[PDB]
């Protein structure tokens, strides 16, 4: 029924948070060096279905096609007039499973501001951080264990 | 019948508290270390279904199509006029389980506040803390047991 | 016949205590230590079923369709005007098994009130306790007999 | 025919009382001790059915379709005027077998005040003690025989 | 059913990294060398499907076909004229897997400002940046770890 129309949601999602896991690693492995670092993501997206037509008309530019006038003067002014004006229609599907927002943590072994801002511009690239849908990035260093 | 339309909702509840427990475990491990924390999560959600119809228009454009008008002196002032706006319909179908709210409870085995702080910054990426929902999110340090 | 559509129910809620006292366990047992505390919780829920049904306007912007006017003079107003609103129509179905209320008790062997505040503060996350639903939790340290 | 839909009620009834008993006895044996202490509980319950439908309107919103007008001096005052509102509609089916009262009773083998408080308290979360019920909850001590 | 439907559109875009990931290596390689660099990119697309009709007239040259006039003098002033006009219809279906979003990313090991330019401007039509969709390309040298 209905119980596998979820779980697919479910492993799609989790499908996304491993890739973007591998690209992450892929990057920060040569530079930072094994077991220096760690990071995770998360990801939330929406799969609602919108169905969009719109109608719109062009009011500043009238094309005439039909007129009548009447003019008596002695005062009768009469005026009949049609119009046929620019027609657009437009039918829109939108996509399900948008993302909404995305959050990146990352910690680095224990280092100056200069090498934190530039990893950060690293892997602003590499991850897609878009203030438009909100996203966090945040990048920091701390002192591991033994 | 529905005796499995809940129940199924009760296991993918119980899934998502798993695979957050398991995220949250992957990286609070080698920074702290092995059994010197614990942490457990819930999530609450809703099964609704909800359908939305919305049909718009725009005043402030207006288009005149057929227009009559008499301007009589001597003093009749007619005028017949119509018109036509452009039209918007949309039609939308929502999602059954959204997240609604979400807790985190972080305790950690006895630390200053300036590692307690940069701890709940690595965890809100982790995590995907969101003042929105109104989500819970603590971290905290107490002294065990032997 | 009918005599199943309850027993499941009751099952439903025995299922939701014992899953709670079981995420319960696993918090309060490395901290206090085996045999030191107790502690048992409680659900109430309904198993109604309402439907909804919303049919909403815009009255603050209302468009013309068809306009007539007579301003004679010598003194006639006469106006007649047609007019289409915003629609939105929406259709719910709630879902069946909302929790109501939840208690939650724990009593823990003989401590500071310090150690009490943070204990209750480790418990919040781990339970869910939310004042929206009037839910109850207390904690408290009693002497236990030998 | 009739004779088995009140005999599933009673054998319902007396399972809930047995539950109930079982998670009282869970909670005060480790504090109390093996046959220190008497409980007993009971619930009333009913098995009515009830429907219930539902048509609002919001009369402080009102939008106009149609409008006629007509304000003849010399004096006519007339007007024609066509409204909307909004509508909304609700079916609800109430759940059978909904708890009426509760009563609980508990005695301690012979206690300070202050110990009978604590106890109270904590038989108050396991129990689901509610004033909106009417339920009673009834905690004492008395001298045993031998 | 549409569990192929997104599943496709994620190979689709793994498929459009791996392909701009080899383009990029075949540059830099023989101008950086073997193991002095990195890069990783991502692309960000949508599947909607819009369809669109336009209906297009032009009111500034207007052609005549039956024309009446009357011009009584005494004084009686009636025309009555029809017209025709230039017609354009057009139909059109838009693409499915449009690029919205492009980022690129490059860390160098360790570079003065002309040598990062120029390659910033090698890259340039390599990669393909174009302001219009606001992508982002970003060139840098970091010291590595041995």
């Amino acid at each position: 029924p209905a119980s596998a129309a979820r779980r697919k949601e479910q492993e799609l999602e989790r499908s996304q948070e491993q890739a973007l896991r591998e690209k992450i690693d892929s990057v920060l492995l040569p530079i930072l060096g094994y077991g220096n670092y760690t990071a995770q993501v998360d990801i939330q997206m929406d799969f609602s279905a919108v169905e969009q037509t719109r109608k719109r008309f062009d009011p500043n530019t009238p094309a005439t096609r039909s007129e009548y006038a009447l003019e008596d003067y002695n005062v009768r002014k009469e005026s009949t007039r049609n119009f046929e004006l620019d027609t657009t229609i437009s039918h829109e599907r939108k996509q399900t499973g948008t993302v909404a927002r995305q959050t990146v943590s990352v910690a680095i072994k224990d280092m100056s501001e200069s090498e934190i801002n530039a990893i950060r511009q690293v892997l602003i690239g590499t991850v897609g951080f878009d203030q438009g849908r909100g996203d966090l990035l945040n990048v920091l260093s701390v002192k591991f264990a033994e």
